[PDB]
């Protein structure tokens, strides 16, 4: 029988749907709404991978609480940190500690991972190679014109509406790529709430620069970024949640946001959309 592939976030699930297709078994661990920093592997979870013939995840620490699970699963089996093939020189650090993981944001940056992807399913069925290549390239080139439209989207906000703030810091490499004044209410890490004093000065932050909208995101608890809304409201400003976006997660299977490429198409949509006229 075909060999199971087992993912972290869909975003990876994605490129092996596209490049694999139906000659593995794939498991995506993380689904929509789900978090991957503070995601654990449940027990139904550590054993998929248990019999996983190929695991993959981002890497760049982003599935910050799994490392003991892989690096102990490692050796045993193919195990990949797609992202981690990205040069560090194009990474984005973080006080230079930390090494920002959302590099599914830049599209050109993502076709590394996606490379990585489709470079390990060959890896894993060397006999489908031909078939994986292609498909590779045919995915790669719906990355390319992602990528595309993502910075010509961008290009129609005006550069000082092009400021989003979103439920966490999960755009940098978005806002590197197309240009984005960006700020999230969450760090690069769910691993830690915003301080109030925090808060209040994005709060005042938007109120001051006066954004049409903030963004809520489908990984993370939502009644934040509302508070924040209100928070901006005690400021003078009523903030629209210019609509959910997708940052670590994606959309449900069988959806056009349940894909990468329509998560990010959704993401860019409704932030411009939500930031423009």
């Amino acid at each position: 029988g075909k060999p199971l592939v087992v993912t972290t976030i869909g975003m990876i699930a994605d490129a092996v749907k596209n490049i694999a297709q139906g000659d593995v078994h794939l498991k995506g661990l993380m689904g929509p709404g789900v978090d991957p920093h503070l995601y654990t592997a449940t027990a139904g979870d550590v054993e998929w991978l248990g019999n996983a013939d190929l695991i993959l995840y981002n890497g760049l620490h982003l599935e910050t609480k799994m490392g003991e699970v892989f690096s102990k699963l490692r050796g045993s089996r193919l195990v990949v940190a797609v992202s981690e093939t990205i040069p560090v020189s194009q990474r984005l650090s973080l006080e230079e500690a930390e090494f920002d993981p959302h590099v599914w944001f830049d599209v050109k940056l993502w076709s590394y991972s996606v490379k990585a992807v489709y470079e390990s399913l060959c890896k894993l069925l060397p006999g489908k190679t031909r078939e994986f290549t292609q498909r590779y390239q045919a995915y790669q080139q719906q990355l390319d014109k992602l990528d595309a439209y993502v910075r010509r989207k961008a290009q129609s906000l005006p550069a000082e509406r092009r400021v989003l703030v979103t439920a966490h810091d999960a755009f940098g490499y978005f806002s590197r790529a197309y240009g984005f004044e960006v700020k999230g209410l969450q760090g690069v890490s769910t691993a830690s709430e915003a301080s109030a004093h925090d808060m209040q000065e994005l709060a005042a932050f938007i109120a001051q620069r006066k954004l049409p909208a903030i963004f809520i995101e489908s990984s993370i608890p939502h009644k934040n970024v509302e508070a924040l809304r209100d928070a901006v409201q005690a400021r003078g400003h009523v903030v629209q949640i210019g609509g959910e976006l997708f940052s670590d997660a994606m959309g449900d299977a069988g959806t056009s946001e349940g894909t990468y490429v329509g998560m990010v198409t959704h993401n860019i949509d409704t932030i411009v959309a939500a930031l423009a006229r």
